[PDB]
């Protein structure tokens, strides 16, 4: 079929046969069909919608459309995905977690951009340590270790990264099969068989309202279900960061922190949820992850994963290793109830700190951040700390500004319930 | 506003502020802006629809983008437009008919491609005739003649080329609100007054096809009412081709019988309905034209404009100037009365005898084509000759079968006025 005639098929609201949609993508992937054609038939498809059978297949076009991991000789293996939000560290947990539970925990993660944070950002912050690995060493520790996370993300499904770099550019990334199959298109190619989502829900940007997030929830489990996976999906609220520390080094701190025991409960209560879920997919006993988290052996995990991948073992127990910046307090000037603090907004402050990047590409400090005092929920009085600014005298005028507009203090504070409902 | 934010704007199917809307097209026609991110936008158009105040907007920013004539000092400019069909003949006669009722007829003609013709290859048929010329050129033949013909350039509204060229790729040309700006802009950049619109219906069923040539002919007629010009559409039916003749050169001939007073009788009932509404439009007598064209008006008119573009004005009395390839007659295999004459496939026929050209810019024969001696309504005998073929030994077997599939005859005709209605 004709480019044209694909675009057109689509415009009128029809469905799709598989093979010309493969076609027509996988041209655009060997550059064969200009940008100005995929991103008509993406506004296109955006509009007129796609339905589950065309949903999927536009998944697994995208998934086999470079590198594809068979972890089918490993025990139980799981992953998780985040839907929404701005990067957080509940994987640094949920993990080991799942990892000191039977389940083999094999992941590629990204870097974050801008006000997003990146899994693999927050791990480089350990002297040694390593997200680079042949396809060998990633299988091997896999099966020795249980725990591996990879980077060269953007090696899975580069067909999603393309057509998602599109989409960014042409106003059809809000598109929920389009969402759905992105997300979907790298977790069938990482190979687990159990996945768990992470759906932020609210009103306002990097969240989906509570109707968009149950649609969404609905389409990438009918997907993964189409391809033989198994997928629950959690639904969370996002009034305030999970847990404290927004950074790098300092979210691996507070993520050590929580595997010791000593963590914030809201990270704990979120990133159990999320671990029981995946246990639960697999058929096992939901409670191994409470046990491998109090006992100690989540913790285990995550040390045996950064020696294996060259950190240093040693930032398990000095933090000394895991150097901060300068610290500043930045001190509320008003009375009342933390009511909310913008995560978007305490991004773009370690944005603006040196603690994210502008660029793709361009490295970051991975000392500074934001340690959070106050809570949604809390009682502040004036001048008193809501929280800890980690700066390298840069934009540190800046960072204050974003901080400040992220806290929304009132008389009273009704926080909403942390984990919403499973799907 | 920044181009993604303009994108999501009409995506969403909100109205665009005029500003924002010839910042993003100004930014386009100068390479500021990707055809990709305009594409998308085109779709979202197409999709969510463009209301009046946009359409004009649309139009007035394409008729701006480049030169614009200035005919304001001449006495009543006024302008001819066919939408849909094959391109007739009909402008060879409206335009001398009108000069000679003393309308001001300059605009700019285009070129045939594929099975339709074009004024300005029909006119080069006469040795000598061109249409290239300077502004300057223009203006003082419009002046001193008062009918001009000019090849279109890109001078005039080259947003609006720029912009079809790409709806042409991205399946985004079928859209009123995009045709309809696409012609007016072009209109509103020559300069008339006045605005006669001959609008055919597209193919497909009637009710479909009719519907829409409605709504182009209700839109063109709202652009130009908020544009400040006076425009009339008169939509008309093509059971078949208008008069005899189909080709180039023969098409001259016929245009130059019809002004001595023997031409077709259909051809000049057209002509006289499209120059009366011009005359009603520009508050002159409708009178005038049945006038111009009996009296002779109107052919001394034509040569004088057929000199003053080059062109050997002796052509008008001596046809040796216009001459026809060999002339071979197409007869009937059966009996009846011609029911319709698919002016398309004559076209294909003109075409394979090389009267027409497969691609933009490749030269044509002027001398070969089709005359037709049946026409709708008309009693067919067997072994009657229902048209005579000019061919140059090239295609005529190809020919010959398009113009049998073209004709349509049955046991009974009842022929549809030549205009059916008028918006
Ligand atoms: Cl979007
Ligand atoms: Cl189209």
């Amino acid at each position: 079929m004709n480019p044209v005639a694909f675009i057109r098929e689509k415009r009128e609201g029809k469905k799709h046969r598989r093979e010309d949609l493969e076609a027509f993508l996988l041209g655009y992937l060997r550059d064969e069909v200009p940008d100005y054609q995929v991103s008509a038939w993406l506004m296109a498809a955006f509009l007129r919608g796609l339905d589950p059978e065309e949903t999927l297949w536009l998944t697994e076009t995208m998934a086999r459309s470079g590198k594809v991991l068979d972890l089918s000789g490993l025990p139980h293996p799981v992953d998780k995905h985040s839907s929404g939000g701005v990067g957080d560290k509940v994987s640094l947990v949920v993990g080991p977690i799942l990892a000191a539970s039977g389940c083999t925990f094999a992941k590629m993660s990204g870097r974050g951009l801008a006000h997003t944070g990146g899994t693999i950002d927050k791990l480089e912050s350990v002297p040694g340590w390593r997200g680079e690995m042949t396809e060998a060493e990633f299988l091997e520790r896999a099966r020795r270790v249980g725990l591996v996370i990879a980077a060269q993300s953007p090696d899975l499904a580069p067909l999603d990264g393309k057509l998602y770099a599109l989409r960014d550019v042409t106003a059809t990334v809000e598109s929920v099969p389009l969402i759905a199959s992105s997300i979907m298109s790298k977790k069938l190619a990482a190979g687990a068989r159990s996945i768990v989502l992470d759906v932020k829900v609210g009103r306002g940007a990097f969240m989906k309202t509570l109707e968009e997030a149950r649609l969404l929830a609905k389409t990438m489990v009918a997907i993964g279900q189409g391809a033989g996976r198994r997928v629950r999906a959690l639904l969370t609220s996002m009034e305030a960061p999970l847990g404290r520390a927004v950074g790098n080094a300092i979210e691996v701190r507070e993520a050590i922190e929580a595997l010791k025991g000593e963590g914030p409960g809201d990270l704990l209560e979120v990133a159990l949820a999320l671990a029981e879920e995946a246990l639960r997919l697999e058929g096992l006993d939901p409670a191994l992850a409470r046990k491998a988290l109090e006992g100690g052996a989540a913790l285990e995990k995550f040390r045996a994963f950064l020696e294996a991948q060259g950190g240093d073992p040693r930032a398990v127990e000095d933090f000394s290793l895991l150097p901060l910046a300068e610290e500043h307090p930045l001190r509320a000037e008003r009375e009342g109830v933390v009511r909310e603090v913008d995560a978007y907004k305490v991004g773009l402050a370690v944005l603006a700190l040196g603690g994210g990047r502008k660029r793709k590409g361009e490295p970051i400090d991975h000392g500074v951040g934001v340690y959070l005092l106050k809570k949604p929920g809390d009682r502040v009085e004036r001048g008193e700390a809501l929280a800890l600014v980690y700066h390298r005298r840069r934009g540190l005028e800046e960072a204050l500004g974003h901080l400040r507009e992220a806290y929304a203090l009132g008389e009273e504070a009704h926080p909403a319930p942390l984990v919403l409902e499973a799907i």
